[PDB]
């Protein structure tokens, strides 16, 4: 009937989230930004819900720059403070089309489990996915994918997953960069 996820996800929206937009709200305070501007969108239980919420998204760059998609797992609150040993994975998607095919491919591995049985032996170190609209003056349908993970020892592993996962959905070398940012 309904094919639960191994856990449910959290989706919610930051628009126009830039380090700009910090200093209209609290200026160290990121909690009171948060609180102010994040939007509830959906809790994603099973592969049907996951599907149709997936798509069924606004595309990130006809959003505002800074616009932001969290999917959190169980729940949880999506801040580098959560994660001390933690890292970002990072994926910049050159193209709207490609954000799309690439989307498809992280999403799905993460909230489909693929990313724990196939590079972290069963444990769950991803929690969180974000989207964002990035914009520069070269590029401005870019779009950034941070997968989020407990403990950084696992980064060095989860780049080339990725990256051959993105070349296998038919992504070249210059449709996307992977990128690390630790926390």
């Amino acid at each position: 009937t309904a094919h639960a996820l191994k856990d449910p996800w959290f989706l919610s929206y930051i628009p126009q989230l830039t380090p700009d937009t910090v200093k209209y709200d609290f200026k160290g305070d990121w909690n009171k930004a948060k609180q102010a501007l994040q939007q509830p969108l959906d809790y994603i239980r099973t592969v049907e819900e996951f599907w149709s919420t997936i798509n069924s998204l606004p595309k990130l760059h006809q959003l505002g720059n800074g616009s932001t998609f969290i999917f959190a797992r169980n729940n949880v609150d999506a801040s580098y403070e959560a994660f001390p040993n933690g890292t970002r994975v990072l994926v910049d998607l050159y193209k709207a089309s490609v954000a799309e095919k690439g989307m498809d491919f992280v999403l799905s591995s993460v909230l489909g489990e693929g990313l724990t049985y196939d590079v972290f032996n069963g444990k769950k170190v991803c929690d969180v996915v974000r989207l964002s609209s990035r914009p520069n003056q070269e590029s401005p349908e870019l779009v950034r994918l941070e997968v989020w993970l407990s403990d950084q020892l696992y980064a060095k592993d989860v780049i080339p997953y990725i990256r051959k996962g993105l070349n296998e959905a038919g992504l070249s070398f210059t449709d996307f960069i992977m990128g690390e940012s630790t926390f």
